[PDB]
């Protein structure tokens, strides 16, 4: 089930087609409205990238555009799903060759700081043996206002993500962490894009980024 401004159900047949067609595979998690991965697709015709979002009107206006002809800006290589990751179809499991969530907000952004396993799972399901997953959060949500979804937790650093335990927890579901880092002045257009922002802005934000690749599950501390 997926969008073309309307939402349809997507020809399994046409599924296989695409993504064999495809010389790799991205799955954006929490795509906002879609400008991200949209963008991408652009600058990436080969690649077969895939937006998942259970706000599914948002990403309307992307859905649009992407849907024109290649000589106004339209994206075939564009895959808009509805769903939420804990949640997702058995038609997107195991088909990434690369996961990101960039700037999540509610549930998946609660879902990765707590290392909650529906989310986790979900995460792990649509990716191939070996895919890099990319969680990109800015670190101003610690900043009050704080969201309510985070505003129970204390900040997630470096040094807290193995104290809390989610580096044991991430390797237990499927995912072994091969980097965590602060990156000062990561410019916001180079990971967020909605079509409310315009690009070129200059706007900066401290970001803590953490990378994984998808392993076997079950593998808990002792
Ligand atoms: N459990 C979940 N599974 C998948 N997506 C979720 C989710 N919980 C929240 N989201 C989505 O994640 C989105 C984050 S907004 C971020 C948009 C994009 N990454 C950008 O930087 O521009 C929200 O729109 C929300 O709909």
């Amino acid at each position: 089930v997926l969008a073309g401004k309307k939402l349809t159900d997507l020809d399994p047949d046409e599924w296989a087609k695409a993504q064999a067609s495809a010389e790799r595979i991205l799955v954006d998690v929490g795509t906002g409205d879609a400008r991200t991965a949209y963008r991408q697709a652009i600058a990436h015709p080969e690649w077969l990238v895939v937006g998942v979002d259970p706000a599914w009107q948002r990403m309307t206006e992307t859905a649009v555009r992407a849907a024109r002809k290649p000589a106004k800006g339209g994206a075939p290589n564009l895959v808009l799903v509805s769903s939420a990751i804990e949640t997702v179809p058995a038609a997107l499991h195991g088909v990434a060759d690369e996961v990101m969530v960039l700037m999540p907000w509610g549930k998946l952004l609660r879902g990765v700081v707590l290392g909650e396993a529906d989310v986790l799972s979900g995460l792990r399901a649509v990716a191939k043996p070996g895919a890099p997953l990319e969680i990109s959060i800015g670190t101003s949500i610690w900043r009050e206002p704080i969201p309510l979804e985070i505003r129970d937790l204390p900040e997630l650093t470096p040094e807290t993500v193995v104290s809390t335990g989610l580096t044991d927890r991430l390797a237990a579901l499927g995912w072994q962490v091969a980097d965590v880092r602060l990156v000062p002045h990561t410019d916001l257009d180079t990971i967020s894009s909605s079509w409310a922002r315009r690009l070129g802005s200059g706007a900066t934000e401290t970001v803590l980024h953490l990378r994984a690749v998808a392993v076997d599950p079950r593998d808990p501390v002792g």
